[PDB]
């Protein structure tokens, strides 16, 4: 869904408020190959400490599911940058799959990533997403075996998202191994969320085959601290990560 060498920012919708999220997106668009917008959830057990805290902040300040669509809709007036909605299954399930996907598309979403999609509902979900014009983005971690990477690549219409819960401040060998295995198996492009926080991380991951590099924690940490005034500091962090 994005150009090779793309830096993909991840932000939590409604952290601290939907308006600020929109401001952050606009300020970062010029550096983004694509964007991941996260829907805060009560139990984001698949995320690292930093991003889990952003979900808590968002919900505390009263984030409502469809406020996410508001953010996308408004962003769309100024940009065509690919947007992937990231969420846990619960919200989708409670709102109705097709309903959610349809509402996602209408707002301007291009792809969706369901962090904990129950394998049981995999097939049904992919079919609906296709029918609704939403590309699928599936996640894989260092403990995902080659057999499953293949099954994931064959269901993916957006791109494979490789994550590492390890943290760092070096990228763990097991993260690199995941990347190495994925490139040897995936026809789809792959983006990596290994918690980059330094310029060498980005330069290295791209050199090792990552089609795109996600930048989430590094940005969220600044938003948890700076709040609405995170904008300017975000622009500098991305600039640093891009060597400019």
């Amino acid at each position: 869904m994005f150009k090779d060498g793309s830096l993909i920012p991840y932000l939590t919708a409604g952290d601290p408020d939907k308006q600020s999220t929109l401001n952050f997106l606009l300020a970062l668009d010029e550096y983004a190959g694509a964007i991941e917008l996260g829907i805060p959830f009560s139990d984001p057990i698949a995320d690292g400490k930093t991003i889990q805290e952003s979900h808590y902040r968002a919900l505390k300040n009263g984030f409502k599911l469809r406020e996410a669509f508001w953010i996308v809709k408004e962003f769309r007036r100024h940009s065509s940058t690919p947007i992937v909605l990231m969420t846990y299954y619960n919200p989708i399930y409670r709102a109705g799959v097709r309903n959610f996907l349809a509402a996602a598309k209408a707002s301007g979403v291009d792809g969706i990533l369901v962090v904990d999609l129950p394998v049981f509902h995999a097939k049904e979900f992919t079919e609906i997403a296709r029918e609704e014009g939403i590309k699928t983005v599936f996640l894989a971690a260092p403990n995902t075996p080659d057999e499953r990477l293949k099954v994931i690549d064959d269901m993916t219409t957006g791109f494979v998202y490789l994550v590492s819960l390890y943290g760092t401040e070096e990228i763990p060998k097991t993260a690199y191994d995941l990347l190495r295995r994925a490139k040897r198996i995936c026809r789809n492009k792959v983006a990596v969320g290994f918690g980059v926080s330094k310029r060498e991380h980005v330069v290295s991951l791209l050199k090792e085959g990552a089609n795109g590099v996600v930048v989430g924690s590094a940005l969220v940490k600044i938003i948890g601290e700076k709040g609405r005034e995170a904008t300017e500091f975000l622009k500098k962090k991305v600039e640093e990560l891009l060597g400019i």
